[PDB]
């Protein structure tokens, strides 16, 4: 399969989810920065980065 895009971990189809082009567990798709849960329209994601809107209003 893949790679947790957080963890050194696998990531399979059982909890794959593709953010940009990375394949991250539905348990790590949430906030990098803080550890808000996201959503599909409420993710922001930059060039490589994923967060919610409150770090990605912190950093940006
Ligand atoms: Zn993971
Ligand atoms: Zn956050």
């Amino acid at each position: 399969g893949a790679k947790c895009g957080a963890c050194e971990k696998t990531v399979y189809h059982a909890e794959e989810i593709q953010c940009n082009g990375r394949s991250f567990h539905k348990t790590c798709f949430h906030c990098m920065a803080c550890r808000k849960a996201l959503d599909s329209t409420t993710v922001a994601a930059h060039e490589s980065e994923i967060y919610c809107k409150v770090c990605y209003g912190r950093r940006y």
